[PDB]
């Protein structure tokens, strides 16, 4: 059910959820699918992650516009990278209350990343601290601890299916963790465990640079992060 709009693809996972995905070529690599997602919450829309670049963020905002016409609320970013934050500025100029973990903000102006306008922080249970987060609705925010980076987060869905891990999960078949250069080669393992853990009733794992898979996701990447300790 992939909707192709100019060089992004849309995917329904659910009555109100669907992927986005933008693409990044460099030379000597294959194009590299970046995922994200929009969340439908009743009159007004919440996105997760953007696209690679401005120009590909904007023309996330233009899908919105076209199949859902809702505002879109707020946005939350994942972790201070170009594929959750480079199109930062896009959301901004279109007027959209922007959300990252603290610590991603902290760490965007050095990462080359504009920052969101507003910095979550986490409980110890790895919850975020609800007034952080005002008006998230469904979007179940969880630090499961550093692993693909140190200020990686991720999101569930209520009333779906739905777990979003980022850059934290690949896919059952995957056969690397992809860029392990910010990596938590030590603690890798037992984050993606606590993002299972957090959200147990997921069986719709989403992540950024594979199609959504089962649960068998996030088993995968675990035993794979076992490897780097
Ligand atoms: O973030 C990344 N990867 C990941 N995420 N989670 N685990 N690994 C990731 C990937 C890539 C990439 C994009 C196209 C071809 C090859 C590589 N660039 C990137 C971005 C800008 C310039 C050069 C590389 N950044
Ligand atoms: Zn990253
Ligand atoms: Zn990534």
């Amino acid at each position: 059910g992939d909707q192709r709009f100019g060089d992004l693809v849309f995917r329904q996972l659910a009555p109100n959820v669907w992927q986005h995905t933008s693409y990044l070529d460099m030379p000597g690599f294959g194009a590299v699918a970046s995922n994200g997602l929009i969340v439908r919450d009743g009159g007004r829309v919440l996105v997760v992650d953007t696209a690679w670049t401005d120009d590909q963020t904007a023309q996330i905002l233009n899908w919105i516009k076209q199949e859902i016409n809702l505002p879109v609320a707020l946005a939350v970013v994942t972790h201070a990278h170009q594929d959750k934050m480079g199109g930062m500025d896009a959301l901004h100029a279109a007027g959209i209350a922007t959300y990252a973990n603290a610590l991603s903000n902290q760490l965007a102006p050095q990462e080359g990343m504009v920052a969101a306008q507003h910095s979550l922080t986490f409980a110890a249970n790895g919850w975020v601290e609800p007034a952080t987060a005002p008006n998230f609705g469904p979007l179940k925010v969880f630090y499961p601890g550093p692993g693909h980076t140190s200020d990686n987060i991720t999101v569930g869905i209520d009333g779906t299916d739905i777990a979003f891990g980022g850059c934290l999960i690949k896919d059952s078949k995957a056969k690397s963790l992809g860029n392990l250069g910010d990596a938590d080669t030590e603690h890798y393992a037992a984050s993606a465990r606590a993002f299972g853990a957090a959200f147990p009733k997921a069986s719709m794992i989403v992540m950024s640079h594979s199609a959504p898979d089962s649960r068998a996701a996030i088993t995968h990447t675990a035993r794979m992060a076992d490897k780097l300790r």
